[PDB]
């Protein structure tokens, strides 16, 4: 009976097995009898698995037993042995490896490790098991296996990293060991370019998902072993004393097939855990600073100058808007009017430019709706200024004078938007970052609270007035009480009230609660937030400049796309495949006195 | 054992220890008796007392207790349901954490008069945090939002029926045949109904909790305000049938209070609840000094 043998194996006794073996020979889940024996094993107390194997052999298609249910679909015995650290059991099963565990857990709570025994072992901090499996004799495990979505062993290794120092420790370690092992077994294959269905290199994924430690690893990797020197991503070009001159790979850091590591870091939607901190590695900092110094500083300054001219001409053509009658207007023969029409045309041209730029940005990036004001606070503003200018365009040919109520808005926005350009000047870029952050947090909170209070006490005071000028108004009373917050409040601004004591108690309560208590609270909270973000501001500014550089290079590929490339094409060492290692490497310097 | 705990790390150390040893000993001698439910004249379980008096370390112990010994596995308050790799799925007991005979551990922590040393810190344990967050997510978020919306409507109608108060003569007033006046009488009736509701709620609260007199403005800064708004509204009720025009000097106060009291509802939004807490604390300390 199946139940009897299940209890026997759970009983850790072979009496039932021996008793039923002669009789059996004479004669949703589907868990295997050997699987049941292994499962109910303590200190290796399960020995019926070997007997089951011998009986099955004496009587291939069964050593490959697997689940049938969708909950544990495909759970593999070798996988279970790996979960148990089973050297004896796993070695027996393999001797007696590409199993696909495509179930729910392998795809609420669960564990993702890949779908292959080799991947599971690598995801369990067990190195002897992986050595044996990948180089097992009966059937060695192939390292280049790619699962359904394409996550290979390295892909899962990265996918399980969690940035914690020990986790970084052994993820980096085992990544290195598996890499060098695959290199020794296959000097011909290059594993890194292996990409999943999304087509992400392990570097690209370790950077996009946000795993920083593995990133610093992959960009700072070097090997001296003569046979596999050709896995290194760093080299030390020379050294006389404490001075060292070293290289870096830039394999596809700067420009890569579809998205390089930089292009992924910058345009990451900030759903990524930590992108601002991530440009602290050495090659990236050096690279971005080099690009800024060489050939994009001039472009950014020129862009800033052109925007200054556009604001100036827009301002001076808005200042002298015709006032005679209604729009549109006839062009008088004077010269000043010709100048003014030139100003209007340049103005609308700039407006349409910004409008399109905004649409193109919103098509390429496709930004979300719940985090649009925390990822891109500047593209919104430029596009909004463009929208107001274009609505003015629309209503200046609709014979209507209201266009100004739009255009004015635009113009104000215009000048304010100039702060966008203070990111090329670190010491002002950090200030503009603080403005952005405070406007998003502190004005919003304090303004909900302050409007609660203002409206409360303003209806309170209007329900009392009688008008027996026109203070019987919620708008004029809303003002007369708002002025108390700019130090222009008149405690006796009306005598059309029934009760003076009540009126004065109300205004005094209002001044104490908003002017004295709240507003000073806002000052205190601004102090707190500044003292906290003094550094997040620096990181965000560096990221702002990095994005500037990327957009700058992408847009002006037309003028000289490959002219200003990072680093130079250098020959660093020999590789067995072709005995030549040419790479777009980037040289940097360094020193150290402790090492000698 | 609980009564002598003093939250100091070594004191927690040996109180927890000896509690465990005496418990397992009594279990071995008497597998039939269940000692924990033994309650004093006040009827407090050792858990309930360790929580009410404020002893946190012993609390974290009692709620995170587990035993593997086969004979006395049945003293555990925690279990580990399964584990494949670094993942573990575990349980918790909720013996009478959520709902208990007369007062559970939560019901004691929350309604503690703040004469307790540390109640705010005490909801840091694992089962309590998980439990309360789960309740918020599942089936009380909707109720709280609906309550907030109803209060918004009450303030709006109160405001718009106070705005257009009749000015012709003195109170009371005859109901003109117009439709707007019928709308306005509907507004006044809804207003006073809400007022009496808040008044009773306040009285019931003050009967159940029975709050002290020296710490009433530091334990419940919000029930006072809602009840006070109700009082002003009801005094307006009284003086609008006493042929007197002073009712407004009362009603106005109420209305202002009304809108301000809306801040009471910004505790369902962490990032504004913390701001309203700061307002409360500063008004009690710094404006006073
Ligand atoms: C293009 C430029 C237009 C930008 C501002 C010009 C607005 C004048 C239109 C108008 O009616 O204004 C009159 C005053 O305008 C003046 O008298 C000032 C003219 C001096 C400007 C010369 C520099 C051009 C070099 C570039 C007011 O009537
Ligand atoms: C001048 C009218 C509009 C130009 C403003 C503009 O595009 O901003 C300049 C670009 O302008 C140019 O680089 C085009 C310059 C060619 C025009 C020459 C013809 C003059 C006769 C500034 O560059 P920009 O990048 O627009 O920065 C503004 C903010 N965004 C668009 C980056 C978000
Ligand atoms: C119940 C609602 C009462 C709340 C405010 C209504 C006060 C009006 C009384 C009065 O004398 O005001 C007159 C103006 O009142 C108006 O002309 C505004 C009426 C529009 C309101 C319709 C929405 C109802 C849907 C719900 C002023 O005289
Ligand atoms: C509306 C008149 C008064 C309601 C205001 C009120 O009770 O606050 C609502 C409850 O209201 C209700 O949940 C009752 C809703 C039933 C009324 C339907 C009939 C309409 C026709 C808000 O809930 P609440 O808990 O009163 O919160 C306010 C402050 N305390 C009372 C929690 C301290
Ligand atoms: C507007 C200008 C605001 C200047 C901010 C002060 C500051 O400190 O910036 C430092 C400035 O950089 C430079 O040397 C290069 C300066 C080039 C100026 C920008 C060119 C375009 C100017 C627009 C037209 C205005 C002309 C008005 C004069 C007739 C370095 O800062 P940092 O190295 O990043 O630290
Ligand atoms: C008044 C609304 C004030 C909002 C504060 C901003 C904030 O940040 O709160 C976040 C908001 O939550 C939500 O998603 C649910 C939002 C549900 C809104 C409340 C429902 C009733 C509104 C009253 C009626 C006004 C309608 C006016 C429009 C015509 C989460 O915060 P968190 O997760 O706790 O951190
Ligand atoms: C805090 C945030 C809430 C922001 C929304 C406030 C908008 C109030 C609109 C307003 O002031 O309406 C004015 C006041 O109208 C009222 O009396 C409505 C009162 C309801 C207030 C609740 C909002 C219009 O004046 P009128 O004499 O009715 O014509
Ligand atoms: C959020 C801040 C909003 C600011 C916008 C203010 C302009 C809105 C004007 C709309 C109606 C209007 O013409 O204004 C007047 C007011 O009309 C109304 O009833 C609107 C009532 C809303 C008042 C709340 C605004 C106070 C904010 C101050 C800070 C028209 O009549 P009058 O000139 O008062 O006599
Ligand atoms: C545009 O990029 C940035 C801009 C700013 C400063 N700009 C603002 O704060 C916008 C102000 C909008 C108020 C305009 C109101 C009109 C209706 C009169 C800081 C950081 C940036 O990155
Ligand atoms: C109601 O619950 C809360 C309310 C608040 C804000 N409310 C207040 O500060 C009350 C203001 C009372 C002043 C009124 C004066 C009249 C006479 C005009 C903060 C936290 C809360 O928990």
């Amino acid at each position: 009976d199946r139940r009897s043998i299940f209890d026997a194996v759970a009983q850790s006794n072979c009496q039932e097995l021996e008793s039923l073996l002669p009789f059996l020979q004479r004669s949703e889940t589907g868990k295997t009898c050997l699987l049941k024996a292994m499962l109910n094993l303590h200190n290796g107390q399960n020995d019926t698995i070997a007997l089951l194997l011998d009986v099955a052999r004496k009587t291939k298609q069964f050593v490959n037993a697997s689940y049938t249910d969708s909950y544990y679909k495909g759970q593999t015995a070798l996988h279970i042995a790996i979960e148990r650290r089973n050297m004896t059991l796993v070695t027996l099963l393999v001797e007696n490896v590409q199993a696909a565990a495509n179930g729910d857990f392998f795809k609420r709570p669960g564990f993702y490790f890949g779908e292959l025994p080799l991947s599971l072992a690598a995801c369990t901090n067990q190195l002897a098991i992986v050595k044996f499996l990948l180089q097992n004799s009966w059937q060695p495990a192939d390292i280049s296996a790619r699962d359904s979505v394409g996550n290979t062993v390295l892909h899962a290794l990265v996918e399980v990293a969690d940035n914690t120092v020990d986790n970084t420790k052994f993820v980096t370690s085992m990544y290195n060991e598996i890499l060098i092992l695959g290199a020794k077994l296959h000097p011909t294959l290059k594993l890194e370019e292996i990409t999943n269905r999304k087509g992400l290199t392990p570097l690209a994924l370790a950077a996009s998902s946000g795993k920083i430690g593995v990133l610093a690893y992959i960009l700072q990797r070097e090997i001296h072993e003569p046979e596999c020197r050709h896995l290194s991503r760093k080299f030390t070009e020379w050294a006389y004393g404490p001075v060292h001159s070293s290289l870096y790979d830039l394999s596809c850091i700067d420009t890569c097939e579809k998205n390089s590591v930089l292009e992924v870091i910058a345009y990451s939607s900030s759903e990524t855990p930590n992108r601002h901190d991530m440009l602290l590695v050495e090659p990236l900092n050096r690279l971005l600073q080099d690009k800024w110094d060489r050939f994009v500083k001039r472009i950014f300054y020129f862009n800033f100058f052109v925007y200054c001219l556009y604001m100036i001409i827009f301002t001076a053509a808005a200042y002298y808007r015709p006032v005679e009658g209604l729009p549109p207007y006839k062009l008088k023969n004077t010269v000043g009017d010709y100048f003014r029409v030139t100003g209007e045309i340049l103005s609308v041209s700039g407006g349409v430019y910004f409008f399109f730029r905004g649409i193109q940005y919103f098509l390429q990036r496709r930004p979300s709706l719940k985090s649009l004001f925390v990822d891109s606070y500047s593209e919104i503003l430029f596009f909004v200024q463009s929208l107001f200018m274009l609505v003015s365009v629309v209503l200046y040919f609709s014979q209507r004078k209201e266009y100004v109520a739009s255009m004015v808005f635009s113009l104000a926005m215009g000048w304010t938007n100039m702060l966008y350009y203070t990111r090329g000047f670190q010491q002002m870029g950090i200030y503009a970052v603080m403005i952005e952050k405070m406007i998003l947090r502190d004005l919003c909170r304090f303004m909900f609270v302050y409007l609660v209070f203002l409206f409360g006490f303003s209806t309170a005071v209007v329900t009392l007035i009688e008008d027996g000028n026109s203070y019987n108004s919620l708008y004029s009373t809303c003002l007369e009480l708002f002025k108390f917050t700019i130090g222009m409040g008149d405690l006796e601004f009306t005598e059309n009230y029934d009760f003076k004591a009540v009126f004065i108690i109300l205004l005094l309560a209002y001044v104490i609660l908003t002017y004295i208590l709240l507003l000073n609270m806002l000052i205190a909270l601004m102090g707190e937030t500044v003292n906290k973000i003094a550094q997040e501001s620096k990181n965000i500014w560096k990221l702002q400049r990095a994005i500037t550089i990327l957009d700058t290079e992408k847009s002006f590929l037309k003028c000289m796309r490959k002219a200003f490339r990072s680093g130079k094409l250098l020959q660093v060492g020999f590789t067995p495949d072709g005995k030549d290692d040419y790479r777009w490497c980037f040289r940097v310097d360094e020193v150290n006195w402790t090492t000698w």
